[PDB]
């Protein structure tokens, strides 16, 4: 478990890599896996839906079930849920959509939700539809996260001006 390879180091904490959340969590095994959910856990498209159709639909069940007990999480917000065949668990963050009018400012919220595991796999919150800067994304990552975070990111291009950014 947690055999993270080929990611490069940002911070003595924080690194980042150019390859697919969910080939990674197939490759690494990790103890936790981040998807970039919304409230009421409908994982259909984007990252969230990725990381369903690779549990053959396992995780918007489980989720389903959840729902229908707790009721929708919080923007800013998490649940700790099974990982199945990718990982031991699944923490579900709800990280601001900056395109529906929602505050960036919870993205710092979102974030500190990570600082409860030790080490995980997960994407750059907020990024792709719910259009958060990358940019932005990244740096409240470095300066919210204390706990060790691979952060992978499926665009080279992405990718290239996240690092070329950060190294400025
Ligand atoms: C082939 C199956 N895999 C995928 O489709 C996949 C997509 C994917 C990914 N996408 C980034 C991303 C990051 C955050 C969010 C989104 C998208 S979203 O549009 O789903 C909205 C919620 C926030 C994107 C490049 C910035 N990052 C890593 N592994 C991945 N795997």
């Amino acid at each position: 478990v947690n055999s993270f390879s080929g990611y490069l180091k940002l911070t003595d904490n924080v690194y980042i890599k150019n390859a697919d959340i969910v080939e990674e969590a197939k490759k690494v095994k990790p103890t936790v896996v981040v998807n970039a959910a919304n409230v009421y856990l409908k994982h259909g498209g984007g990252v969230a839906g990725a990381l369903n159709k690779a549990t053959n639909n396992a995780m918007q069940v489980e989720s389903d079930d959840y729902i229908a007990t707790n009721g929708p999480l919080k923007v800013g917000g998490s649940c700790v849920l099974s990982g199945h065949n990718l990982a031991k668990h699944c923490l579900h963050v709800v990280g601001p959509n900056v395109n529906k009018g929602e505050d960036i400012q919870l993205l710092k919220s979102a974030y500190e939700n990570f600082n409860q595991h030790e080490v995980l796999l997960a994407p750059l919150l907020s990024a792709g539809i719910f259009g958060a800067d990358p940019i932005h994304s990244l740096r409240v990552c470095v300066d919210t996260v204390r706990t060790n975070v691979y952060l992978a990111v499926f665009d080279k291009n992405l990718y290239d001006k996240l690092v070329s950014s950060f190294l400025e």
